[PDB]
Order: C-alpha cells, then structure tokens, then sequence
C-alpha cells in the first residue's frame, strides 16, 4: 500500500514547492498528482465563457477523472495526466505520464475537500499562509508567468478566488493533521515529512 | 554529540503538555521534558493576595535563567533537579523533583518560543494550534476541577491577563514555528511524524 500525502492550502501558499521538494527528496519513490491541473474540459465553449467561470469553486473541478486517476496510481497503475493551460485558460492539449510509485502526494487547494480525497490519505497536509503574502505571489506569477493584467487579478481575487478560499479551501484546515508554515521555504518541516515517508517506505521492505 | 532540542509551544489548554506527554511515552526511555510552566519565579516570599495579582502569563514572571540553566546542563548531559510549581497555593513547592540527561529533550510551554536563548538551542520549533474559545473550555473545567479556582476568577484573569498576553506575547512566537500542529491532545498522525523525526535524530547522534 502506497503511502497517500494530501496537501493543501490556498493559491500560492507554498504547497505546489513544498510537494516538488518532498518529491525531490523521495527520488524515483513518488508519484505527484496536481489537482489544480485537473479543471474540467471546457475547450468547446467561447473564451468569454471559459473568462466568467469561477475556478476555485469545487464544480470547475473533474472530481470524476482526478480521482480514478488517484485510484489507479493506487493499484499501480500509471495515468496520462491532463496539463491546464492556464494562459489560454483551457484544458491544454499536452498530457503527461506519473508512474506509479510507494509514495503517492495529492496536491491541490480544493484536496481536502471531497470525503472521497480524504479517506485515500495517511497524512493530510495543509500548508498554511497568511492571504496577503499569499496574494503577493498570486500576483506575481499571474503577470509574469500567465499573460495576466494587473487589474484582472485583483478583480478574479476579490469576487472569486478569496470568497471561495474562506467558504470552501480555508475551512478543510479542521480535516489536517499537520499545519506547513512558509510551505516554500521551510527545510525543518521537508525533513520531517521526508522521516514520516521514509519510516513507512522502510515499513514496506521492511518485513 | 548532542541531543535533539524540541520546542512545543502554544496557548494554555492547546494541548501542548498531552503532545510532549505522548512523544515523551512513545519514544520510551530517550527523552527529557522541561515544562517551562513550572519554572516561575519563586514568589514564596510575597504574601498571597501579591501572588493573586501577579501576571502569570507575562515573560517577566518565568525564571528563565533558571530554565536555560537547566536546558544547558541536560544538553551537556547533566540531571537536573526541576522546580514543582503549584497552582493551588499559587507558589514554587520546596520540593523539586530530578529529571536526568536524554538524547531527547522536549522544552514545553506557553512561552518557549519567545525567547531568543531558547529558540536558538532548539532543532525542531512546534506551535499547537487550538481557538482561543476551545481552549478556555479546558482551561476552566481543569481550574475549576483541579486548582480550586473560582468560576469568577478564571474568567477574571483570562479577560486581564491570560487573553491580552497571549496576543501579545504567544501566539505571535507562532511565526517561529517549523510546524503548527492542531489538536494536540488526540492527533496520532502528528505523533507518528514527531516520532519519525525524533528516531531520525537518535540514529543520526548514535
Ligand atoms: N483558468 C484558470 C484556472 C485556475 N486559476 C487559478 O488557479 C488556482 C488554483 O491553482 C485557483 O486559485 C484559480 O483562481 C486561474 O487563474 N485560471
Ligand atoms: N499561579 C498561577 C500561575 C500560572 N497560571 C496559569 O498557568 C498557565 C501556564 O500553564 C498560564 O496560562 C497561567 O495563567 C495560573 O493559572 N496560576
């Protein structure tokens, strides 16, 4: 049985870093799956429609494909995951393949949310940080990093991404076991959860 | 070598003594406990109504050379003979009781992290997480139940005191924190991860 790490947190908190560098950590062991990648199809519908959909509700999500995806890393088997263009704001063309491994991280803001999620982890993460350091980065990734204006961030922030981030993301910190301050930059607790996982990777040689 | 410092902060009643109990249990005989919270500064001298008015949740009112004293002897491997305080009386006990040397040590209580001298012997920085209203329900039913506090009195000396310093002093110390840890009393997860580290560090020193 594959060691399930749930990690979640608001946009921007670190929990996207801190999942790569548990994964760097573990080596080959790990297996990473992004559930922020996992946005429903939407590539048939105008760009003006695909503009007004509120992304950090937990309907914009594929639920469906992200968990038998989970499911199937569970029974070993690999999955051709989806890649979320987020510049063109549509479910990419692009697909690339996860192993399975020993070591399974299922990462994302909205995580935590479904029972379904919930029940396939061991250890749930929530990587906590304050909204406006958090926003600090949102903003700076959004104007560097996804063709996004200065004046369209903070509008999908304030009617969108906040609102939904205190009804929806914020209030699964109740469902975590341990709380990840500064998830970026914070070697003590990478350490500590790389001694979690390796104390049950050598539970599964280990006989 | 040297032994492996763990700080476990957090508000009264978050669950930071059941925490550093059950890492100090599950670890067996490989750890030391220093609950700060017994290190006041000895008042036997003042009469009692001095002792009832007296903060005890500002950084004045901890005998923290004392405590360090003690930190930096079970480091070099060194017992220590640690103060008893009691709440009933309000007052340091005559009595001590001796805690020996560890390749763990565990510095538990309210302001561990906010002293610079103590942060920096610590390996490990953990802040338990529980609301303010959660934990003044513990933090009555145990005055009430176990230190012959009027219901009065706690609510007294959390509204003046307890509440104001905690802002003040407390949980700001929780931007120190390496992990925060939320329901620290019945939280296996967070024990199984404390313990992983631990052994880690054990291995690590011999
Ligand atoms: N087309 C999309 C889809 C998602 N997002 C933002 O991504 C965050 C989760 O990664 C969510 O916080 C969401 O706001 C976005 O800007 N545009
Ligand atoms: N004589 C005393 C001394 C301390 N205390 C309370 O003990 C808590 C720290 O464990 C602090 O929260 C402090 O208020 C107490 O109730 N009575």
């Amino acid at each position: 049985k594959p060691f399930v790490i749930g990690i979640a947190g608001g946009t921007a908190s670190g929990k996207t870093t801190l999942a790569q560098a548990l994964a760097r950590t573990l080596g080959e062991r790990v297996a990473l799956l992004p559930m922020d990648h996992y946005y429903k199809d939407l590539g048939h519908l105008p760009l003006e429609e695909r503009l007004r959909v509120n992304y950090d509700h937990p309907d914009a999500f594929d639920l469906a494909l992200y968990l038998e995806h989970a499911q199937a890393l569970l029974r070993g088997l690999p999955v051709e995951m989806p890649v979320y263009d987020f510049r063109a704001h549509t479910r990419s063309p692009r697909r690339t393949p996860v192993r399975p491994a020993p070591v399974v991280i299922l990462e994302g803001i909205l995580v935590l949310y479904p029972k379904e999620l919930r029940d396939l982890m061991d250890l749930k993460v929530f990587v906590d940080a304050d909204a406006d350091e958090r926003f600090i980065r949102r903003l700076k990734r959004d104007v560097l990093e996804r063709g996004r204006s200065l004046e369209g961030v903070v509008a999908q922030y304030l009617e969108q991404v906040k609102p939904m981030h205190l009804h929806f993301v914020e209030p699964t910190k109740r469902y975590a076991d341990v709380i990840v301050p500064r998830g970026g930059q914070n070697p003590v607790a990478l350490e500590m959860l790389a001694a979690k996982a390796l104390a049950r990777l050598a539970r599964m040689g280990a006989a």
